[PDB]
This record gives structure tokens, sequence and C-alpha cells, in this order.
């Protein structure tokens, strides 16, 4: 308690001396309360015209027009100690888990260098604006290095002074840049050296791409087993035990010297402790501490989140297997059955799973799995939407498993080869392309942010009629040679001057570990789409009325556009289609 929390509590109240306050009418149950202290502020999400402009007939529809319109009661909730024979079971697997990721690699300290460069080509970093303007600017100013140095020394000795949340089925906690260079310091390499990679990791999937997911599921779906099993849990993040924060600490055994009492800090500190600054309308300050749930950097967090759940997965697959009776706990005998079961058949277990952080698909031995619940439900991985105990359903098709937001088809090439390319909704993908955050946009950054959507859709829902040709109809309205741009940054191919059918031949022909037959595609008209029938299920408006005069009219559409940027060198890219090649 307080002791750990105190020095970075006592900093801010001296900041805020003339507005310091106990209130009696806190809302906070499950939150440590200690004050509250004068603010007042506070970004809403704004509409790309250049792509809205492309997609007329989405216009009418409410689906796609309400995406652009607009639980902090999960946040205040609280998770039971898990059971004993749940404790054991997790601390073993733990233990085991990071052995096999640490086989090959290395821990290492990420750099200030390595942080600079990130810095200086947007990552969403979540840091905060206040002595600076931007984090860019911060990087270069070698007072900043002093302040990291004070609290870095502070960290060797066992204290924090600065590291201090700001909270924002969503909660992003933005800490000030320094705090998040101590993160990236002692955590980064999990990320940056690629722990969850598929090769490293067997069930991870980091840096695969939305086209390799559908093969790597296809890959699973060819196991022995049961059915495909894809729970998410209910506000995965507030279900974090310190029970977890402890097993994923034991990454720090792994480490050495300076790096190990550096990510030892960092979890004691920021993750197994935690300072928070929330806002209340009531507009004050409030300063919370609480020890469990996640709360770190959104990169950090997808790692230990994806640790985590292999973890789960792995013991929810003992539990169908039976290879232990009981959570309330486990038997000396039981213990080395365990051990023993992840020596024998861990390794295979983890290759029949696919984990991206909190979501999951799981091939189990066989369908003991769906009704297997007391150490998930006492580990506090609740499902979503599904009574505690009723057992899940699977899947029968790994063409129908839901992951990453997506679905898979597999689509047979005029020449007999097999693409396995991902879907979505067509009103969530048209929806997402039309919306911008930020504020200061220039008509060049919104046609450059339009175009990288246009890049995507083309190089990974080529297979869907109406996304081609508004990806044509976008590229043929914005100036061929203006560079695709993002501003919160998986693999993306799409972000490239280069021509996408080249894009499209490496990504799917020459680099595709599936595909056997390197043969070019020659065109884009050798390229196939899904079924009519199968477009029309996945939110096709082909067929339409509306749709129809969209297509015909199209080089209108793109006129108007052209004329509003105005006079600039365009290519016209919508005669790589049949209809429009004459
Ligand atoms: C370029 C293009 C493609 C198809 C169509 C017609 C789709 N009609 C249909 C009927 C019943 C089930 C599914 C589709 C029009 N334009
Ligand atoms: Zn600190
Ligand atoms: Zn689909």
């Amino acid at each position: 308690n307080l002791d750990i929390i105190g020095k970075r509590i006592e900093k801010i109240k001296q900041e805020h001396e003339t507005s310091w306050h106990y209130d009696q009418d806190h809302p906070y149950k499950t939150w440590a309360y200690h004050g509250s202290y004068e603010t007042k502020q506070t970004a809403s999400s704004m509409v790309n015209g250049v792509v809205r402009l492309l997609t007329k007939p989405w216009d009418i529809i409410p689906m796609v027009t309400q995406m652009a319109m607009t639980f902090k009661e999960k946040v205040d909730t609280r998770t039971q100690e898990p059971k004993e024979g749940t404790k054991k079971l997790m601390k073993i697997t733990a233990e085991w888990l990071w052995k096999e990721l640490g086989k090959k690699k290395t821990p290492r300290m990420c750099t200030r260098e390595e942080f600079t460069r990130k810095v200086r080509s947007n990552a969403a970093l979540g840091a905060i604006f206040n002595k600076w303007k931007s984090a860019r600017e911060a990087v270069e100013d070698s007072g900043f290095w002093e302040l990291v140095d004070k609290e870095r020394n502070l960290h060797l000795e066992g204290k924090c002074e600065t590291c201090v949340y700001n909270m924002m089925s969503r909660a992003i906690w933005y800490m000030w840049l320094g705090a998040r260079f101590l993160e990236f310091e002692a955590l980064g390499f999990l990320n940056e050296d690629h722990w969850f990679s598929r090769e490293n990791s067997l069930s991870g999937v980091e840096g695969e791409g939305l086209h390799k997911l559908g093969y790597i599921l296809r890959d699973v779906s060819k196991k022995e087993g049961g059915a495909m099993y894809a729970d998410d849990t209910a506000g995965w993040d507030t279900r974090i035990t310190l029970e977890d924060l402890k097993n994923e600490e034991m990454v720090t055994n792994h480490m050495e010297g300076e790096h190990k009492k550096l990510a030892e800090a960092i979890f004691k500190l920021t993750y197994q402790n935690k300072v928070v600054r929330v806002q209340r309308p009531t507009t004050v300050m409030d300063i919370i501490s609480r020890r469990d749930q996640r709360g770190s950097g959104q990169v950090v967090t997808y790692g230990l989140n994806t640790f985590t759940n292999m973890e789960a997965q792995l013991i929810r697959q003992m539990e169908g297997e039976g290879v232990f009776k009981s959570i309330q706990h486990l038997t000396v005998t039981e213990e080395i059955a365990v051990k023993n079961w992840l020596v024998r058949v861990g390794r295979e277990r983890l290759s029949r799973m696919a984990i991206s952080g909190d979501d999951c698909v799981v091939k189990p031995l066989d369908d003991r799995f769906a009704s297997a619940l007391t150490a998930l439900n006492d580990m506090g991985k609740v499902r979503k939407d599904i009574q505690q105990w009723e057992p899940s359903r699977g899947w029968n098709d790994w063409t129908q498993v839901p992951f990453c937001s997506h679905h898979f088809h597999e689509l047979i090439m005029k020449d007999g080869r097999v693409l396995v390319v991902p879907c979505r909704n067509q009103d969530e993908l048209i929806g997402r392309a039309r919306i911008s955050q930020g504020a200061g946009w220039s008509l060049r950054e919104t046609a450059c942010l339009g175009k990288s959507y246009a890049q995507m859709w083309s190089l990974m829902y080529f297979h869907r009629r109406d996304l081609r040709l508004a990806a044509n109809a976008i590229c043929s309205a914005v100036p061929s040679h203006w560079v695709p741009t993002s501003r919160t940054t998986a693999t993306h191919e799409w972000m490239t001057t280069e021509d996408m059918l080249t894009v499209w031949n490496r990504v799917w022909i020459q680099e595709n570990p599936w595909m056997e037959d390197k043969t070019p595609v020659e065109s884009w008209e050798e390229i196939p789409y899904l079924g009519k029938r199968e477009d029309q299920w996945c939110g096709s408006l082909i067929g339409l009325t509306s749709r129809a005069t969209w297509a015909k009219n199209i080089q209108t559409a793109i006129n108007q556009v052209r004329s509003l940027i105005g006079n600039e060198e365009y290519t016209d890219y919508m005669p790589s289609m049949k209809r429009f090649r004459r």
C-alpha cells in the first residue's frame, strides 16, 4: 500500500496544494480513493470527405452512417482470489511457458536510440503533451532524459515518483513519455524481438498479418480433434488478477544485471500497484489506486494478454483431458502429472491454438473442452454472452470461426491456386474508412488517409466487388504520387507508393508459404471475387439500383474529388476492371 504509491500521491498533492480535498461523495468502491483537485477539459471522430464522396450508396445505410456519430462500470468491479488448485496450475504453467518462449530468445534492454526512432515515425505509444508540445520534441531535449535518469535511479532504489496513469468496453491509460520509455526499456523486447511470433510461441500470431491468419486457422483445422472454440472474455483487462500479474513478472527470472531490476520495478511499482488520475464532471481529478487489472503500454498489454491467454487455454485444455480432478487442491501426484503433460504434449497443445491478446481459437483434442469450465471461471476469465456453466458452442468449419474481427473464405483462382482471404461485414469496412481521428487535417492529408484505406482494400478485400471498385475509384481520385498516411499505425504492406498489382503478387504469391506455384499474376482480372451470393451475404450492395448507378457513373464521382483537390497528376485505375475496360 502507501509505502509504494504515497510518494507519487504526495508529489501530485503538492502541485495542487491550492485545491486538495478528500471528497466524501467519491463513486469508488473497488478503487482506493486519495483526494481531488481542480481541472477543466474534454476527441470525437470526423468524416473523411474523400472516402464518403466516393461511397455515395452508403450515405443511406444506417450501419455505415451511425458509426461516425457519438464500460467504466466494469472497471469498478472486483475479481475473487482463485482457489489453491487454480493458483498452483497457473504458477506451474506460467513457469513452463516463459521457459519455452525463452529457449530461442534473449531478454534484453531496449535503447533510447530505438525509442527515439519509434517516436520519430508515429507508433501510438500513448504518451501525453505539460512542459513540451509533441513527443517528437521531448526526445531531442536532454533535460527530459535527466528526468528519465532521475526516475530510473529511483526505480533501481525500489521507489517511483512520476509513473502515474491517466484514464480515458475500452479504457486507454496514457502515461507521460518518460514513464513510457522506462516501460519500453524494461519490456519492449517482448514486442521488438517477436516473443509471440507463431514460430517462437506456436499459439501466437504477432507480426503475422491479416493475409496469414486464415491460412493459420486452416492449419489448426487439419489437426485431429473436436470443434473449434472461440470464446471471447467479458472485459478481459478488468479480469486480470494480481495472481496473473505475478505469473507475468516471472519473465524477470530469465533476465540479469540492471535489466532484471528495471523490469522488476516496472512490474512492482507500475503494474502490481497503480496510481491513476480520472476526470469526474461532479470537473475535478480523482487520484485513485489499485493493485490488479491491466494497465500498461497497449503493446506490452498485447504481449502479456497473449501470455496469460495462452496459459488459461492450456489449463482449460488440461481440464478437458482430465489431467486434474478439482481446482480446490492439486495433490502431489497431480502436480507431477500437470508438469508431465506440459513436457510430453505442451508444444503440441500450443500449436492447436491461434491467440492474439484476449482473442483465441482452440481446436482441443475432443469436445470435453466445451464443458471444462471450473478453472476458466475460477481464473476470472468468464465468457461473454453465455451463462457461466452452459457449455461452449464450437464451430465445425474453420471458415465460420471468428478471429481478430474477421472470418476467412477459401477462394480458388481460375488457375486452381488457393487463396485464403480475410473478410468481415462490408458495412464495418466502409464505415471505418469514412472516419478520421484528430483535427487539423489538410485536404491533402485527408486524401492520403483515404488512399491508405483504398490500398488496404485492394490487398486484403480484393474479393469484395464493391471494395475493389471503390478502391480503384479512390486511387483514381487521389494524385498518383501522393503517399498513403495514418496517425495510429500487423504487417501493413499497403503503406507504399509501389504498384498495388506488384505488392499483391509479392504478398499472395511470392512470399506466401502456402502457395507452391510462384507464377506471377499478370493483371487484376486473373484475381477472383467471392461468389455473387456470398458477396451479398457479407454485405455487398450488388443487385441494388443505388449501387448500379454508382458503378455506371463512377468517373463523375472521381472527377468531383479531382476538381476539389485541383490540377494534379492522376491515373485512371478503372480500366483494370473488365466492365470499365471499354
Ligand atoms: C458486377 C455485378 C455482379 C453481379 C450482379 C448481379 C447479382 N445478382 C445476384 C442475385 C442473386 C444472388 C446473388 C447475386 C451485378 N453486377
Ligand atoms: Zn516510476
Ligand atoms: Zn465474408
